[PDB]
C-alpha cells in the first residue's frame, strides 16, 4: 500500500510575525526551501470572511479520468466518456459529498484523510477500476470574484472586513509584477472547486515562481512537494519512467498530464514532503518546487503565483 512521505514544515506565526508576509517567508526560507513546500497556519482569530458571489457562481468543471496514464486496444468511442454538466456552488457540493459517502459508506467527514490518500495512489494505478470525478480548476477570480473581499466597489465590505481587503495575506494584495528591463519598454488569484480524489500533477510554476495558496473552506487538500535541489533528479525520474509516447514533449505541455506516485520518486531517490491543508491554512511552494495533490473532499481554494 501506499506509504505516506515525511510531514512538511508547518509555521503557526504570532500576531507580530504575521505582519508581513514577504519578511515572514524570508525568514522561514532555510528550512522551507529544503522540503519545497510548507504550511502556514494564521492566528486563530485571523479569519477572513467567503467574498465571492455565491449566488451567480456557475462553472463546468474539467472531467478528470484517475488512471488515463496507465490505462495507455481503444475502447470503443473513445473522447465521450463523461456527460457534462454544469453546476453552481450548491449543487456541486452535493453532488461532491453523494460521491465520497457512497464511495466509502460512510459520511464524508468520517473517512481518514490517510484512507482517501491510499486509494487514490491505488485508483490511479488501477486498471480493472475506471473512477472518473470532476474539478472545478483554473477559475479565474475574476469571473465571479475572489474568495478574500477586495475593495474594487464591485461588492460590500462590512468595516470588520476591512481589515481583510487590506491584509498582506489577501492573496490579491501579493505582489505579482517580475523586475525586467522589459517592464519597463512595454495577474490574479485563481479559484480551485475540489471534490474527492479531484487532483493536479506534479508541476512548477512558470519563471520558477513562488505560489501562494489558500484553503477558503471545506474538506483537506492533501499536498506533495519536492524540494528545488532535487528538481533534477524528478525530472530524469519522469524521463525514465513517464509514458515514453509523451517523453519528447515540453515540460509546460508535459506538465499537464504528468501524474507519478510519490513513492516511485521516493524509491529512486527523491525526497518528498506531504501535508493535509486544511480550511483556513495556507500553503507556499518554493522557486522551482514541484508539487502535487489531490482533494480529501469539497473545498474551495484560492492560488496565485508572487514575486519577492
Ligand atoms: O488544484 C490545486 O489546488 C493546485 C495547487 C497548486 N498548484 C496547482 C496547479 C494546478 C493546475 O495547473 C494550473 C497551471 C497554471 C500555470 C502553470 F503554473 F504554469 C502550471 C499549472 C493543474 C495542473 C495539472 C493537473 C490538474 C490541474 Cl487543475 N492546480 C493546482
Ligand atoms: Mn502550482
Amino acid at each position: 500500500e501506499f506509504v505516506p512521505p515525511p510531514e512538511c514544515p508547518v509555521f503557526e506565526p504570532s500576531w507580530e510575525e504575521f505582519t508581513d508576509p514577504l519578511s515572514f517567508i524570508g525568514r522561514i526560507r532555510p528550512l522551507a526551501e529544503k522540503t519545497g513546500i510548507c504550511k502556514i497556519r494564521p492566528p486563530k482569530d485571523w479569519q477572513p470572511p467567503f467574498a465571492c458571489e455565491v449566488k451567480s457562481f456557475r462553472f463546468t468543471p474539467r472531467v478528470q479520468r484517475l488512471n488515463e496514464l496507465e490505462a495507455m486496444r481503444p475502447r470503443e468511442a473513445f473522447g465521450f466518456e463523461q456527460a457534462v454538466r454544469e453546476y453552481t456552488l450548491q449543487s456541486f457540493g452535493e453532488m461532491a459529498d453523494n460521491f465520497k459517502s457512497d464511495y466509502f459508506n460512510m459520511p464524508v467527514h468520517m473517512v481518514p484523510t490517510e484512507l482517501v490518500e491510499k486509494e487514490f495512489w491505488r485508483l490511479v494505478s488501477s486498471i480493472e477500476e475506471d473512477v472518473i470525478v470532476e474539478y472545478g480548476a483554473d477559475i479565474s477570480s475574476k469571473d465571479f470574484g475572489s474568495g478574500f473581499p477586495v475593495k474594487d466597489g464591485r461588492r460590500k465590505i462590512l468595516p470588520e472586513e476591512e481589515e481583510y481587503a487590506l491584509s498582506g495575506w489577501n492573496l490579491n494584495n501579493m505582489p505579482v509584477l517580475e523586475q525586467s528591463v522589459l517592464a519597463h519598454i512595454n495577474k490574479v488569484p485563481w479559484l480551485y472547486v475540489g471534490m474527492c480524489f479531484s487532483s493536479f500533477c506534479w508541476h512548477i510554476e512558470d519563471h520558477w515562481s513562488y505560489s501562494i495558496n489558500y484553503l477558503h473552506w471545506g474538506e483537506p487538500k492533501t499536498w506533495y512537494g519536492v524540494p528545488s535541489h532535487a528538481a533534477e533528479q524528478l525530472e530524469e525520474v519522469m524521463r525514465e519512467l513517464a509514458p515514453e509516447l509523451f517523453e519528447s514533449q515540453p515540460d509546460l505541455l508535459h506538465q499537464l498530464v504528468t501524474i507519478m506516485n510519490p513513492n516511485v520518486l521516493m524509491e529512486h531517490g527523491v525526497p518528498v514532503y506531504r501535508t493535509n491543508q486544511c480550511a483556513g491554512e495556507f500553503v507556499v511552494t518554493f522557486p522551482r518546487a514541484y508539487h502535487s495533490g489531490f482533494n480529501q473532499g469539497y473545498n474551495f481554494a484560492e492560488a496565485v503565483n508572487f514575486c519577492t
